[PDB]
């Protein structure tokens, strides 16, 4: 039966890897949360396995085991990092629930009634090393989470570790992709449980995990019927309204029909997330502080001539498009939706 | 009770006018066709009443009286046509029902299911008058409606008929209101009972009547939610998808909130049908043909400064430009739809 296969090939991050020198599983999977979809597991390579350039090349996810892309940060952790990261400000976000939904506040302006269920808080590194000690001894329920892109005010020694990384690896794949530039480096720091709602970034990115586990789950371009992303003008713009906690299927009917692809990483490995592909991401719970470095690149320049029939990712850019023009044509993007509405009704649906 | 003013101000084309010399009442209600929707009358003005000017310059509907626009051609009707208009191709349309919907040739490649419920055939007007004279005494139910834009292979009396047109008092229209060229003149020539269904043009109109009586029921731009036109790749693009004979109020529930302006213009009336106003058109039952001749202008160029709030007709010119983007960018017309509502399912319905 077709039925039973199904439920097999949907075996999710699959069976938990051993530690090298018998030091036991990396977890286990009361570890992950459950959700009401079904999962495929993502291809864990080598770097020289040519299935690996394959599906890079092919715009689809892959978890390369043995880049050594961030091979000196994995010495990496809290005290360390105090010790050397410097004294600039670090972005820290503060929310009441496991949820870090993300928001452009630039885009607050357009939306009043909106208001975020966690809030930014510049600081010292090891200041935010304190907000987390008192939480974990005064046994509070607070959530803090970490990001803050490594800029030019860091540490000798932090510096001299981002030297030791394996650009030759990765300016190849940069140059072999024909993508563009590398616009910045994320630096990750979140509680264990902490999660990243699902959402799709306009950028390439090699996910490099440092510290902890993360279960990575993917969704290609095609599903964007079943995520329903937040309107274009909103802050939220770009993450999926979904709940995936509580789903509101009456909202959102098509989330019945979406199937994700995912994987657990850790110290060590590296997930190529290809633009445009959703992503959800969670610490695992009771796992400890993780930390992670991303590396985002503007995508490849779109082809001067166009075929047919044009990729998933290529209709997305176009509705995007059609929002943001009607939003500037009309001089109020709280008019997109009516307008939209009046178009399709009775007429396309 | 304003609900008693409404049903009153609600009056149609009121009361039928009496023609000079006692010769009776120009038409009767049992004349016109019964529909689910209300209509207030439109202003039968002069044209030295600075009403008027104030219509037309505020791009509202107004039927002038006493223009003389086509005086020269009043005398005009089948005999004289046939022995002064030359012996050019004039396009005759067919049909077995009292509505000819038009529909565009063009665009009948995008939609193969698509067959017209009318058939064009090209023709010398002798030939029309043929064709007509058997069906009225053949006591046939075919029906037929002549339009051809008045070509320069008309004959001498024809050609001197309309430099008699008074354009003197229409090229002052055209400049004051900052109109582009006079691009066509449409002649008509319809049954007793024929209808025109609802649609709008993208050119400014001068409608003058001038056999027979016609009522003209227009809508303001503000009412593209309540009429449903057909999609803009579609052959009937810029046509009401709405039976007007029987209206189905499942597909188009907001039809039930339109309301009308309608007027009957009889020979000599000029009835000013501003760009984009819908216009329903028949030719009153049991009154013999109708003879009418338009003039369409090229509407007056768009304001380098765009102005808040847009008016109802750029809001329609602004979907218009979506449909036909997206089309080009899809790379086939058919996926508009398809699109359309992947865009604004669950995220701005
Ligand atoms: O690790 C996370 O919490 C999410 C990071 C992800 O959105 C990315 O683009 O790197
Ligand atoms: O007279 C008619 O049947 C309709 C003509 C009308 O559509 C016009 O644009 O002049
Ligand atoms: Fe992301
Ligand atoms: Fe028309």
């Amino acid at each position: 039966m077709a039925a039973t296969a199904a439920e097999a090939v949907a075996s999710g991050s699959g069976e938990p890897r051993e530690e090298a020198g018998a030091l036991g599983p990396a977890w286990d999977e009361s570890q992950l949360r459950s959700y009401s979809f079904p999962t495929r597991p993502i291809p864990r390579l080598s770097q020289s396995d040519p299935r690996a350039e394959e599906l890079i090349e092919n715009e689809e996810p892959v978890v390369l085991t043995d880049t050594n892309l961030v091979y000196p940060a994995l010495k990496w952790d809290l005290e360390y990092l105090q010790e050397n990261i410097g004294n600039g400000d670090f972005s820290v976000y503060s929310a009441s629930t496991h949820k870090f939904l993300y928001y452009d506040e630039k885009k607050m302006a357009n939306f009043q009634n909106f208001k975020p269920r966690s809030n930014r808080e510049e600081m010292k590194f090891h200041e935010f090393v304190e907000k987390l000690q008192d939480i974990q001894q005064r046994g509070g329920e607070e959530r803090l989470y970490l990001q803050q892109t490594l800029n030019d005010t860091v540490g000798r020694k932090i510096v001299m570790d981002f030297l030791g990384f394996n650009w030759n690896w990765i300016n190849k794949q940069q140059g072999k992709r024909g993508w563009g530039q590398l616009t910045s480096n994320l630096l990750l720091i979140g509680m264990e449980g902490n999660v990243t709602p699902a959402h799709y970034d306009e950028q390439q990115n090699f996910f490099a995990q440092i510290k902890g586990y993360k279960r990575c789950i993917l969704f290609p371009p095609d599903q964007f019927e079943c995520l329903y992303p937040y309107p274009v003008h909103h802050p939220c713009d770009r993450q999926s309204q979904v709940d995936f906690d509580n789903p509101d299927y009456e909202r959102f009917p098509n989330f019945q029909n979406v199937v994700g692809y995912e994987t657990v990483v850790g110290p060590g490995d590296v997930l190529y997330i290809p633009m445009y592909w959703w992503h959800h991401i969670e610490s695992l719970l009771n796992g400890g502080i993780t930390i992670t470095v991303n590396f985002w690149y503007k995508g490849a320049p779109t082809p001067k001539r166009i075929e047919y029939p044009l990729k998933a990712h290529q209709k997305v850019a176009i509705m995007r498009n059609i929002e943001k023009m009607l939003g500037e044509a009309l001089g109020n993007p709280q008019e997109v939706g009516p307008l939209l509405n009046t178009m399709i009704k009775g007429r396309y649906n």
